[PDB]
């Protein structure tokens, strides 16, 4: 289990976020694109999904709703537990950090770690 | 379609390649780790899968065999077409480029672009 994005999602939010195809295939290769647009793609995508607020901060209720909508395979129990843990880590971040395009990857790393660790039933 | 790795593959080849969990969750978040070991993880993994030679260069027959093994939902015809194209691109790359850790991501990106252009098979 991981926070996988499908080809369809990548293609849709790639249009929404003005990515090139080269940006998109680099994302799908597990890498952050080097273009100006491509390095902010992830932020743009997960904001449009409601996982982040427009200021870039973790949105607790939006994250839950998005996980339930698109990553329901994780189970509601694990979703609630992981979301509480990652939100709690989010509280400790500065405004400066949240402003960057990289913060999105930080959040996703947290969700992926906690998914690797969570034992909720 | 993309050259997706499963959570189990990432875990296995993470052990094989001496990655830390923080490295692995950054890969699963679609980012290259900045650690010395982590930034080489992809290379190490796809070398162990036989897609690259031990010297880092593209292995035509090993790529075809890995495609057929690990991504067997794709037709032989699609596999051979993406392999031929991305091998042809590989022939133009220097020894200095193949020596890098990042070249692996470039190979993955080429395969991912050719996958996006051959969905009818």
């Amino acid at each position: 289990a991981s926070m996988r994005f499908t080809t369809e999602q990548i293609d849709y939010y790639g249009k929404a976020c003005n990515a090139s195809e080269d940006d998109l295939v680099v994302v799908k290769s597990y890498k952050v694109p080097s273009s100006e647009t491509g390095k902010c793609l992830m932020k743009c995508m997960i904001t449009k999904l409601g996982l982040l607020n427009d200021d870039g901060s973790y949105n607790k209720t939006g994250m839950e709703a998005g996980l339930k909508k698109y990553w329901s395979e994780w189970s509601t129990e694990k979703i609630e537990s992981i979301n509480n843990k990652c939100y709690e880590e989010a509280l400790l971040v500065s405004k400066e950090v949240i402003a960057t395009c990289n913060y999105s990857y930080t959040v996703m790393a947290c969700l992926n770690k906690q998914l690797d660790l969570d034992k909720s039933t």
